[PDB]
């Protein structure tokens, strides 16, 4: 049924974890459909972000996005910060990635920010998942409109990925998160369709703490 097609496409995403050297993406071809021109080897877009909005404060978002272009074999993007719940207060700090190092291309307003960039690791570089069918009490959702679909699982605080996130980020909640897998576009795949995952620590009306990651192969601009 649709649940098995949803699990299958999501398992294909989980399989990328980990890719510890980002340069390996220069030599990885993802799913190709008719939206790619014959001459375009594609671009991998990697995006990791941590969102922390504690009760009664601003929703602070910090993350990075890299465009790993297989045609140029060069990688550019930015580190971003937002304090808004496109984001109307986003500040982007440009970077490049060479030999698996993140290098700012303009000076930073302060050292804390320069060090966060320099030491940055995308969740694809260190995450590692089980087979999707090994996660426990999954709510699988399917909407034919887009179509869009999701798979939601409850994790435990001793889960390897949860521990890695708590090591690398100061996450102000003790709660074990949900693993939320999200996708849209034809189930077989689409260069225009999305795939993302989320570790949802807290989700309510006045407090939101979550981490999002996406690693996607797309046609180059
Ligand atoms: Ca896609």
């Amino acid at each position: 049924g649709r649940n098995a097609q949803i699990k299958d496409t999501f398992n294909q995403t989980l399989k990328l974890y980990p890719t510890k050297n980002l340069d390996d993406f220069y030599d990885k071809e993802g799913f190709r459909d008719q939206e790619f021109k014959k001459g375009d080897k594609g671009t991998w877009i990697v995006n990791s972000e941590m969102v922390i909005e504690p009760k009664g404060k601003d929703m602070e978002t910090r993350g990075m996005v890299l465009y790993i272009n297989r045609n140029t074999r060069t990688t550019k993007g930015y580190y971003f910060i937002s304090e808004m719940t496109p984001k109307d207060d986003e500040k982007r700090y440009p970077v490049k990635m060479e030999h698996n190092k993140i290098i700012p291309t303009k000076p930073l307003p302060n050292d804390k920010l320069k060090k966060e960039i320099e030491n940055f690791k995308f969740f694809v570089q260190y995450g590692n998942f089980k087979d999707i069918n090994d996660y426990k009490d999954g709510d699988i959702s399917y909407n034919p409109n887009v179509p869009s679909y999701s798979a939601k699982y409850q994790l435990n605080n001793d889960d390897y990925n949860v521990q890695q996130l708590r090591k690398r980020y100061d996450i102000p909640t003790k709660q074990a998160p949900k693993l939320l897998l999200k996708g849209d576009g034809d189930l077989k795949g689409s260069s225009v369709g999305s795939r993302s995952l989320e570790f949802t620590f807290v989700e309510n009306k006045e407090e939101n703490i979550y981490f999002t990651d996406s690693v996607q192969y797309t046609p180059s601009e």
